[PDB]
């Protein structure tokens, strides 16, 4: 009985199964105190002020209620190699790769995990408060919403979860005696500290392990206080666990933005887009269109939960309550709506700070007044000419979604929004045209499966080498990728299903000396215009070996000067021969026995179309 240690709420007021979860882990982790979060403004402000007292965060004086955390440099992003899923059989979690090293997930046996667990969690919260975070993924009363309980010894986690999820007492009241996903987190630094504290950021890099136990409905994360590792509702729950549930239950959990777009004829359509981490999702989702009479509104920027309704419409909700966006590159010119969103009530991690108490990062495009100096993310003085960046490449803002000036009026509608198009894309410097359209659902699933993109700073992958990232979900598959492909393909045999048109984009094609062929950002509205017309049934497409592309003059290029058109839209036989062979060998190695017949067929079909050019 840990009742005596509860400093907010009551164990008696908790639902039966919630009490057992809290108490069992209190027995194991040995916290000094238990704080059951209520999600109130008062709780939030006081916790922020306490972190400020302890030197864990700094207040940003230029803004209304904004804060800055600077981490231990060993804890700065997701670590895919220390992120594991436990199942009875390895093949349920990843396909068995021919080469013996899977690039589609990482499995750990039940036995190996139990040993890892016992080596980490006993006593891990000694001298700390265990915070109990009741959270809902998805709008208030959405039939698509799922609730979790996260236990953590990090106030930083509590604060960020308030922004990124719906959290507090009303969630507990909604849960009742229902099921919840069990999320356990520790920074892994019990008191007294056995190792030095670096930058007042508690973490345990050597023992970092982010584990998922779908058959137990548990997420268990140790050693990292950073975003994707510690905010367990986001990647761990809403993608890894949820994708598996989605498979089981007939829906989809995807690494997708959702946006609403209205044309000059007063018609609105919703689109979803899957681009890899740090490949343009947030920027597209809250785009400021350059084309007159067009408007974009943001439903979500990162995760989509989608389910076909009784009428056959693919209805989507954003399960998150905030944006956890990449900071560097964000500017008034590139993402004006993000800049407006983050002006108040926002937590920044690993960005720079100006002497005026403002935020700073690479690509902010914000000349500072003479005399204003910069403190880098490492808490050292920094000059514009210096070798290293002022902000970490994976620095983040964590901001309430309700503050986006173009948040969609239906972004919290319980039934969700009807998706009419799904867009795939990544960073490809060569060979891949600005936009093309899949020939069929099956072709579209292949296009998703074949996605490749330059590495980014979102995880541990350095350099810019082109990596396979199918459906932008390589770090996030909750189960066997072959079975995931099967699941997607099965949607075509569901009665009444209105299958969205599928497109592939490339914002990132570079010419022969390394400059972008396409301006992008707000100009991407010209591509969305084309997609919108295609959904409407417009005669605006020409057939090519890779799919449909815009006809001559179909794309609105007015005001864009002499854009190098057939360099941007060029399709080389030699490039695509190479491409298809590479896709072939990848799928054979990585997916093997679990590759759906229909994907192999699309591969064969593409190879044949290419062979005839
Ligand atoms: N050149 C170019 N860069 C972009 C575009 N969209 C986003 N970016 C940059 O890519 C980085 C990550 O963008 P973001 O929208 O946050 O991607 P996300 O992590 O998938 O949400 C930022 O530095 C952006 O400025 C684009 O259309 N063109
Ligand atoms: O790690 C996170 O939570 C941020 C994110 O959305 C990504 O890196 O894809
Ligand atoms: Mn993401
Ligand atoms: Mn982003
Ligand atoms: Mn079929
Ligand atoms: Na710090």
């Amino acid at each position: 009985d840990f009742s005596a240690k509860v400093i907010q709420g009551s164990l008696d007021s908790l639902p039966q199964e919630v009490r057992k979860f809290v108490e069992g882990n209190a027995q194991l982790c040995q916290p000094e105190y238990i704080h059951i979060c209520d999600g109130s403004e008062e709780e939030y402000g006081r916790l922020l002020a306490h972190m400020q007292e302890e030197g864990v965060i700094r207040k940003l004086k230029k803004y209304d209620n904004c804060w800055l955390a600077l981490t231990d440099p060993r804890d700065v992003a997701r670590i895919e190699s220390k992120t594991v899923i436990i199942t009875q059989e390895q093949r349920d979690t990843v396909p068995i790769p021919k080469s013996g090293q899977s690039q589609l997930g990482r499995w750990m046996s039940e036995e190996d995990f139990e040993k890892a667990f016992n080596a980490r969690f006993p006593g891990c919260m000694k001298g700390r408060t265990m915070y109990v975070i009741p959270f809902s993924m998805g709008p208030l009363g959405s039939p698509l919403a799922k609730i979790g309980i996260e236990l953590t010894d990090s106030p930083y986690v509590v604060a960020s979860m308030r922004i990124m999820t719906r959290m507090g007492t009303s969630v507990l009241e909604a849960l009742g005696d229902g099921e919840f996903i069990k999320c356990l987190h520790s920074v892994g630094c019990p008191l007294p500290l056995k190792k030095p504290l670096v930058n007042n950021w508690a973490c345990n890099p050597e023992l970092t392990l982010i584990a998922h136990l779908p058959d137990r409905r548990e997420i268990i994360s140790f050693g990292s206080g950073y975003g994707g590792n510690s905010l367990l509702g986001k990647k761990c729950f809403a993608l890894r666990i949820a994708s598996r549930l989605a498979k089981e239950e007939g829906w989809l959990a995807e690494h997708m933005l959702i946006l609403g777009i209205t044309n000059p004829e007063g018609k609105k359509k919703y689109l979803a887009a899957a681009f890899p981490s740090a490949c343009g999702k947030t920027n597209l989702a809250m785009m400021n269109p350059t084309l007159p009479g067009w408007k974009v509104e943001c439903v979500g920027d990162d995760i989509a939960w989608m389910k076909f309704d009784a009428q056959g419409n693919l209805r989507a909700i954003n399960p998150e309550n905030g944006f956890f966006g990449v900071a560097p590159g964000t500017s008034v010119k590139t993402n004006p709506n993000a800049i407006k969103t983050i002006q108040k009530n926002t937590i920044f991690t690993n960005v720079a700070e100006t002497s005026d108490g403002g935020v700073y990062w690479e690509g902010i495009d914000e000349p500072l007044a003479p005399g204003v100096t910069i403190t880098s993310w490492k808490n050292k003085e920094w000059r514009p000419q210096d070798e290293e960046p002022c902000a970490h490449p994976n620095s983040r803002f964590c901001t309430p979604a309700s503050q986006c000036p173009i948040i969609d009026p239906a972004w919290e509608s319980p039934e969700g929004v009807p998706i009419e198009g799904i867009i795939f894309g990544g960073r490809r410097p060569a060979g891949v045209p600005l936009v093309y359209e899949a020939l069929s659902w099956q072709h579209g699933v292949f296009v998703g499966a074949a996605m490749r993109s330059e590495a980014t700073a979102a995880a541990e992958h350095k350099g810019k080498v082109i990596m396979h990232d199918p459906f932008a979900m390589r770090p996030f598959f909750g189960y066997n990728f072959g079975k995931y492909l099967a699941h997607w393909l099965s949607m075509a045999h569901r009665p009444a299903a209105k299958l969205p048109k599928i497109f592939h984009v490339n914002w990132f094609r570079k010419d022969k000396n390394g400059k972008f062929l396409w301006p992008g950002f707000g100009e991407n509205s010209r591509v969305l215009e084309w997609m919108f017309g295609r959904i409407e049934g417009e005669d605006s497409a020409k057939l090519t070996p890779i799919g449909y592309v815009p006809k001559e003059d179909a794309l609105n290029l007015k005001g864009l000067g002499d854009v190098n058109v057939e360099e941007l839209f060029g399709i080389s036989k030699e490039f695509w021969e190479k491409e298809v062979e590479e896709i072939d060998k990848y799928l054979e190695d990585q997916v093997n026995a679990d590759l759906p017949y229909e994907i192999e067929r699309e591969l064969r079909a593409l190879k044949q179309r290419i062979s005839q050019m």
